[PDB]
């Protein structure tokens, strides 16, 4: 099942790029949203605890919609991309409105969705505002900024994934996996995004390159995140299928990322 | 009651600027969202058909939240403003999430909100994408672009306003008022926004200044929009309180806007 994954990634990549295009997406944007592999695939992982296949394929795409929406919300603020700003915005909002719509139907408690989304919208947002204001300058201090725009971000789709997955789901363990997994990813993004498009202010790669964070710490943490992640997957019932993934990813930062630095 | 209005504008201006600030709003943004008079006031009009005072004050603020959210969504795409992009985005999303949350509680049919929002999200969005792509060059052709980002935009809060206002509301007449009123506003924005911050491509002011639209047509339409608006206010029960407003505004474009051109 390092198949089931790319099949859902293909299925979610299709649903999204079809909403993107039919809304006025340009050939550079449908193309952009189609190439957001990780985002499109992540939903599959968040719904691993979900039993019925259809409802699984269901919530997997719903999440993929809002996740990309959110993504484009970024690209519009970061402003790098080079795509048109007008589209990025509409399409963003479009996709969202939609995810809300579908997620809202796959819910047991309709009111449930808007709950999760609101619960800490202040943390998620004030956290990414301040994150980019007072750029971090040390681990205990980067792992704090990464705990918001990263951990809490995915934490929520984790919760949604659970509120729309169908009763008998380790509600909070799903979230634990989400929040844990998410950070290993952020480190994966920082350790890579320094080399590729030369970055440096607040970056987790720079802070290592200037004795502001010991490589041994980075690792310690990366190893804790696996621990924390693998822990939540076990929680009963348990998501055997994710055990391989958690390793596959954490092992990838360790193997091909941390070495460059 | 050209009082009840500024009192609700003051009440909605407060609710919003308090969410904006507590989320990380900068002193230039809380200041910006506080000065968005029209947006903050419009909700009051959309809930004129609503009987109970509390639920009215209720849905009036809820709408004010998403309306500003949407506004800032713009400012981020237009990109003019000069505020930080990171905030505009977060705060935007914040405010939204919130409006959804409150509106969602003042609903009879929870699922109802996400319905309205989705119903034509493709029209609202594809409409504002294409609107700015193939910039308009004549009335029958500007009044078409204005029929989306403008009419349908407010049409929806109109519908929400009705789905959260409380049974026994001219569901569709509220929307008629919204969509009608909205366009008179857009003309008010174009007829003014040409002089102020020198604009010209697709602008309803330019197209008059180059024989692409006869002033007599502009007026004909402005007069139809009042007709259409005043019509929906009458629809039973009827919103006597809005009759003065509809005039007050349409009469203002006629009196102090159309003359400059
Ligand atoms: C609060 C909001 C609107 C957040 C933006 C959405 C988000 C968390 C994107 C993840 O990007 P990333 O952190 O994985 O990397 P990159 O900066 O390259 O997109
Ligand atoms: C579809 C989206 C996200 C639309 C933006 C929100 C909106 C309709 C703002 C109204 O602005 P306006 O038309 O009254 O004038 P201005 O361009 O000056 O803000």
């Amino acid at each position: 099942y390092f198949q089931s994954m790319l099949a859902a990634e293909a299925a979610n990549r299709d649903h999204v790029t079809r909403c993107v295009a039919q809304t006025g997406g340009s050939p550079d944007l449908v193309a952009h949203t189609a190439a957001l592999r990780l985002y499109l695939r992540v939903p599959h992982f968040l719904t691993e605890w979900t039993t019925d296949p259809d409802r699984r394929a269901a919530v997997s795409r719903a999440l993929a919609l809002d996740i990309v929406s959110m993504k484009l919300l970024d690209d519009l603020m970061d402003d790098d991309t080079g795509l048109d700003r007008v589209e990025l915005a509409c399409v963003c909002l479009r996709l969202h409105l939609r995810a809300l719509h579908e997620l809202e139907s796959l819910a047991r408690d309709p009111k449930a969705v808007t709950d999760i989304l609101e619960q800490d919208a202040v943390h998620l947002c004030g956290g990414q505002i301040r994150t980019k204001r007072s750029r971090a300058t040390n681990l205990r201090e980067w792992r704090a900024h990464a705990s918001t725009y990263g951990s809490t971000f995915l934490g929520r789709y984790g919760a949604l994934a659970a509120a729309c997955g169908g009763e008998g789901q380790p509600a909070d363990s799903v979230r634990e996996f989400a929040e844990a997994f998410a950070m290993t990813i952020t480190m994966a993004d920082d350790l890579t995004d320094y080399d590729r498009n030369g970055e440096r202010d607040g970056n987790l790669a720079h802070l290592m390159r200037t004795g502001a964070v010991a490589g041994q710490d980075v690792v310690d943490l990366l190893e804790e995140l696996r621990g924390r992640a693998l822990a939540a997957v076990a929680a009963p019932p348990g998501a055997p299928g994710l055990v391989p993934v958690v390793h596959l990813y954490t092992d990838d930062v360790l193997v091909r990322l941390l070495p460059r630095h």
